[PDB]
């Protein structure tokens, strides 16, 4: 389906960027145009902290005190008082999406500033990062693009610098992540395995989804980015549309 009948049927915004990484095709499609990022910021983070602890590492525990909580902390707000691992916070981060645990990740990783260090050095001078479920037309805070965000992820993780440990670790977090089974999980051909990280914000109907999509026997990923929006602050996402827009996507692949 043309990309433009589907922000027809659904009066909606698309960003797309794909990059299959075998071949180098590159599929754009408002892939300047920038959307809050948010909680897809998850995916980022955990994969910095991948950077500079070998998996033999995570085991190590940090403290967690009352000071630490954030809301929607499903996990660690049972850890108040107690220590907790590496290996748990990502964990939590990726598969609950858990705030305190984001938070606590970022602290570790040397806090928001070396995390804009990080993206510079990739080559991302778009993407801007949230010292986040909010978003505003107004702002380019909380927000990047479609290819800067595609670019980040292919350098960050399909070809970053990470262990195989590591990458197995985090990519099997995604593959089995129960939160994106609307998204581009419910698109693309049951052949497909897809490793996603979803997002949201809760203003103008920002809902995005960002995978590394293994088609039939191909060892290497094509990274999808998808986002969207809408026209009014408090209209509600249709998951449908991600579901509409990686399926016509996959297809040129």
């Amino acid at each position: 389906k043309e990309l433009n009948d589907l922000e027809k049927k659904y009066n909606a915004h698309i960003g797309v960027y794909a990059l299959d990484t075998k071949s180098g095709k590159e599929v754009k499609f408002n892939s300047d145009k920038r959307f809050a990022y948010a909680s897809t910021s998850k995916a980022i983070n955990s994969a910095i902290l991948l950077e500079q602890v070998p998996y033999n590492k995570l085991n190590k525990k940090v403290h967690i005190n009352k000071d630490d909580i954030v809301a929607y902390s499903p996990i660690l707000e049972k850890y108040v008082g107690k220590d907790i691992t590496l290996k748990a916070l990502i964990e939590a981060s990726m598969t609950y999406s858990d705030n305190t645990a984001n938070n606590k990740i970022i602290k570790e990783i040397g806090g928001i500033k070396k995390v804009k260090q990080r993206l510079k050095e990739l080559g991302d001078k778009v993407t801007n990062p949230v010292r986040l479920n909010y978003y505003s037309p107004k702002s380019k805070k909380n927000t990047s693009t479609p290819a800067a965000f595609g670019k980040t992820l292919n350098k960050l993780i399909a070809n970053g610098k990470l262990s195989k440990e590591n990458k197995k670790f985090l990519l099997d977090l995604m593959l089995n992540n129960k939160s994106g089974d609307t998204l581009i999980k419910d698109g693309v051909p049951k052949d497909y395995k897809v490793a996603d990280k979803s997002g949201q914000a809760i203003t103008y109907a920002s809902r995005n989804d960002v995978a590394f999509v293994y088609p039939k026997g191909q060892s290497e990923p094509i990274v999808l980015v998808i986002f969207t929006n809408k026209d009014n602050k408090s209209d509600k996402p249709n998951d449908k549309l991600i579901s509409e827009t990686a399926k016509s996507v996959m297809k040129e692949f």
